């Protein structure tokens, strides 16, 4: 009585009810349906590239099982928490006929290591030639060590598809292979859930990296994202943010400007030739005395001379365009200048900077008034003799303590994000980041599962169908599985999924023309 | 390999049935019932879209079309001492709910304060075409007007006592999407306008300036150009939605006042242009007949200037620019150290600065200077919003408001600093690639949550202008962890909802 | 207890009249219900 | 009995109102036809402005 159930309550009818079965009927007729379709047809995936350097046993395409593999179910998926059964494959090889070569599709049981090399010929594999005019289908079976799957599930069945005889051209280029999924007569879903209740524990990896690169802004410095670069080690201080939540840096990953505060005092350099210098003090600190947001990289040993005319300075420091922070009045301050920024012990006119932000904090700037303003890291250059991008220098990577630094690690090279900032007479400006921003926001606010030797690969796509992945470690470092691998054909227009966990000391995939 | 037993194995250790959100009732929302709500006031006003109940809203998102009824479940938890009566009228497709009282000559059940088991209504599912389309407003309502006021024998707390109506939604026996589609695919006339607000208060920037989001304003009136962008694509403003700041061609004195006796002004060139001659990302609002007399170096001197930070562009070299310290702002040429022309964008522009070096420069606004007896936000006054050749507005929509959205910039005596936005930056970013199903007579309807019970819908009109129900709901009592939900297509016509503290 | 529309309600009255008045009147007038269904229109 | 209340210019009078004894659509019609309003009966017209009152 009291209580009340799932589904209970007085039935109610009001004003007119128009005979709901004969209308249901006629519109069911005007269009028929059956009881899931989008297990009826083959639902466009993915294309990956398949190019004439492409020796035999190079992995094409690797992919999990999941509901992701299709667009209907990965909509659903959201609604649900599990899955169970299997899909259906449909892929296609589009080339002239003139082309030829073959290429393997094999259903990995879990336990087995995905990787290349013509071994994993050599357990049931269906073959397409070139030439085959025909889509194949074929069944991916759900094989379980457990009831149902999560919707992270590492354990899952793999498909990979493998060039087996190579892609011979009589002339002297790259064929494109398209895949198709289908939901299988198995497949089914579990325990319901709203979609916007996220996903496990908020802990889930999969919200680490942006689904598309409109979003992909670095921690260093600000600005739109333009591709990767590889490095034998990789290594930054400030925004960087490891699994746990532990930051070495002096930063909040907010990324907007440095709320500073001026002393009148402009320190008695040379009346001339000079801006002269104001010491600083921070109105935030997120560690020891550190102002919030020092730029991680610049020049030791700035020599301001002759600065009187213009920051012709050598071996910059960040320039910074200024505001004044708030104020109740007309306005307190005059003129504001472009300040450099300078940290260290002003022994001369001249500011000697260390490699560890321990001492005194400085700005060059015609400043005369004391007063709260905020300062934005806006323009950089180096000497003539320079290309070299910002954060590539050990020695200018400033320090409060240890510098986390990610060595070529287990077949795994660790990258730099390379986005624009603003800079002169250095071609094509680019700032090295550790991570991407939304990297930063996320792994200060939660914690992550990131194991000790297990890294979270992400599937980073063009739309050329190129395809490599990325991995965030502990440390929180980006991961890929070449020394060297072409970038540079990168459609800027990326999307990204997550792959799963996947063992630290494991080699990674890569797919590009 | 395979087998039918492992898929049996799963449905034993789950209990999964293979469509099963078609069976319990889903939260809609809770309409508060004052002991001061007068008779015939609207309680609950809805109309039949597939929208309400969660799941139908995800599941619609692959689908074009719909069908059948739907079910309404209220649940009255008064005390067994108050004493009150509530309407159910079910309104015939088209006739609007313009005013409690009268609608009360309908066919209508009467249901009381004290009911122990909740009420379930199918709305009936009246149609003149075999299936509807997802963006069809022309429906059946359901009205819970008041029809006995809620008696309250106690009045020791004299004022403000109240009781709760929570409102669920599911399918009807006879629902049924019809046709299928992929997720993310555009319906012709429109987009799907639930990815107009984000999720989460984090992530709302204003169109004007850069900015925190620091709560909404009420206005009789309302209008913005300048990267507002209606429904479908047409935008009257001069700019690319993406805060990246104004780019600007500097050239020398040439047309600087030649008798100054204060820091000179520069004729610029736009670079990128939307609209003719308009540099992409002209600050809006600004005071007219500007006097930049007395501009030693201070500005503060000046009464309403939009003071731009600098740096430079392009330059491959040496940095030969000078210090660039702060920019003004202006239009219309002058005779003099003056700025005169204004309400419009049609004079040339020009650049309040120490310059000295003909080139190329990115300026962001970054402060703003005001009159010392300023009470007022930024864009309160028609009279200094900047027009190309039209303004767009909106007023009281059939007793709807409209609002702007408040965030933070650094802004000179103002305490408490504020600039009004009309549409998030979001909204705007989107809206402007695509366009969206809000139909000439609709508003699409989103839901705005803190804590504390605390929502208010906000709606989105076709041309773009964010509207609320009532015109003084107290916004100061909000939490900021404001969070968005898609209700629905709500008609333009009816009173949009809310229920604050 | 949800009251109906068509009415759940009590009966009640006092001292009443009778329905044959009512054939009284049909009688005087012999108004069939539906009439305006029943002839033409000059149009 | 009422007043409807109009206003039309004046000097001194602050609000300047009239005071009118029929609208006049209530005086154009009961010219033109014989109205069967009774000696002793009322024809009651139920005005509602916006917000119910």
């Amino acid at each position: 009585p009291d209580i009340t159930g799932e589904e209970q309550g007085v039935a109610v009818a009001t004003g007119t009810q128009p005979s709901a079965p004969a209308m249901a009927t006629l519109a069911t007729a005007a269009t028929g349906t059956m009881p899931e379709e989008w297990k009826t047809f083959f639902s466009y995936y993915t294309t990956v590239n398949w190019s004439t350097t492409d020796e035999t046993g190079k992995v094409l395409f690797v992919q999990g099982l999941s509901p992701r593999m299709n667009p209907f179910l990965d909509h659903l998926a959201k609604m649900y928490t599990g899955w169970s059964g299997s899909m259906e494959i449909r892929f296609t090889i589009s080339g002239s006929g003139v082309f030829g070569g073959k290429l393997a599709a094999v259903m990995v049981p879990p336990g087995i290591g995905t990787e290349g090399g013509t071994s994993l010929l050599q357990f049931p594999h269906v073959l397409v030639d070139a030439r085959q005019t025909e889509p194949v289908i074929f069944n991916i079976p759900d094989i379980r060590t457990v009831l149902w799957h999560d919707m992270h599930d590492t354990l899952t069945a793999h498909l990979v598809i493998l060039v087996y005889n190579d892609l011979l051209n009589p002339y002297q280029t790259s064929c494109t292979v398209t895949v198709e999924t289908r939901g299988g007569t198995d497949f089914e879903f579990h325990l319901l859930k709203p979609p916007s209740r996220k996903m496990i524990f908020g802990a889930d990896p999969s919200r680490l990296i942006p689904k598309k690169s409109m979003f992909w802004e670095g921690n260093r410095l600000p600005g739109e994202f333009k591709g990767f670069s590889i490095k034998p080690l990789v290594f930054q201080a400030n925004r960087h943010f490891d699994c746990k939540r532990q930051t070495f840096g002096w930063s909040t990953p907010e990324h907007a400007g440095v709320k500073l505060n001026i002393q009148r005092q402009n320190l008695d350099t040379e009346d001339k030739t000079d801006i002269g210098v104001h010491l600083v003090t921070g109105l935030k600190t997120i560690k020891s005395q550190v102002p919030d947001g020092w730029p991680d990289y610049y020049g030791r040993n700035i020599i301001l001379a002759n600065t009187t005319a213009s920051f012709g300075e050598v071996s910059e420091a960040m320039l910074g365009t200024v505001v004044p922070y708030r104020v109740s009045g007309k306005l307190e301050w005059r003129h504001l200048p472009e300040i450099a920024f300078a940290n260290g012990t002003a022994k001369n006119s001249t500011i000697v900077c260390g490699k560890y932000l321990t001492g005194n904090f400085y700005v060059g700037g015609n400043f005369t008034q004391q007063g709260n303003v905020v300062v934005y890291p806006a323009f950089w250059t180096s000497k003539h003799g320079d290309t070299k991008c910002i954060g590539e220098d050990e020695d200018m990577v400033k320090r409060i303590d240890v510098l986390p630094q990610a060595q070529t690690t287990g077949g795994n090279y660790p990258i730099y994000y390379v986005t624009e900032f603003p800079a002169a007479y250095l071609p094509a400006p680019r700032v090295y980041n550790s991570q991407l921003l939304w990297t930063s926001r996320l792994l200060a606010q939660d914690v992550y599962d990131i194991g000790p030797e297990a890294l979270a690969v992400f599937k980073i796509k063009d739309s050329a169908g190129n395809w490599f992945d990325i991995g965030i470690s502990c440390e929180g470092f980006s991961f890929v599985g070449a020394p060297t691998l072409p970038f540079s054909s990168l459609q800027f227009p990326l999307e990204a999924s997550y792959v799963g966990m996947a063992s630290a000391y494991n080699k990674l995939q890569h797919n590009i023309a």
